[PDB]
């Protein structure tokens, strides 16, 4: 019903027995993924979450949590594509787990640039954020096709589906990433 469901990209995998949850990793008391899905909700009335462990933790605010196929695909396209399958409508607005301060305008440029292509992505002036992406519904079966390949490669893929990078060099440091606890420590 909405035309654009956002979405938090909180891992799959737990390729050792997990380790670091790093969405549940808290920023000022707030999980980084709660700090995503919140920026998402100023802009998005429907926002859902991909997580794959500690999905209990997920669901306690709320949302919708949407886990990974059997086919445990490698890497973030894996999450895009099992989201797209459990998951009606035309358009998704992918962001990953651990960009905090993703802009109030994140989804409107998107969309005002897309400019007839079936994906876009965030470039930030120094590099491109590919799992920061409007994408359309047609990339589904793309998507399915390229991980049934056997590929993971992220930016190869939204290159390949016809994708332009959006350029969001002016939002200062609205895509700043937390990698790590030790960065982590530095935003607090
Ligand atoms: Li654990």
């Amino acid at each position: 019903m909405t035309t654009i469901t956002g979405v938090v990209l909180a891992g799959g995998k737990a390729r050792r027995m997990g380790g670091v949850d790093k969405g549940l990793l808290e920023l000022n008391g707030k999980p980084l993924w709660q700090h995503v899905a919140d920026a998402l909700m100023t802009q998005l009335s429907h926002v859902v979450v991909n997580a794959n462990r500690h999905q209990e933790i997920y669901q306690a605010s709320g949302l919708k949590v949407i886990e990974d196929s059997l086919a445990d695909y490698p890497g973030p396209l894996a999450g895009m594509l099992s989201v797209m399958q459990q998951e009606a409508g035309e358009w998704f607005l992918f962001c990953p787990c651990d960009t905090p301060y993703i802009p109030p305008d994140l989804a409107a440029r998107l969309n005002h640039q897309r400019k007839d292509a079936p994906v876009v992505w965030v470039h930030d002036g120094e590099r491109d954020h590919p799992t920061i992406a409007l994408v359309n519904r047609a990339i589904e079966p793309l998507l399915l096709e390229y991980l049934q390949a056997g590929e993971r490669r992220v930016m190869v893929f939204m290159r390949l589906a016809g994708g332009h990078a959006v350029d969001f060099s002016d939002h200062k440091d609205a895509f700043v990433d937390v990698n790590t606890p030790e960065e982590l420590a530095r935003w607090q």
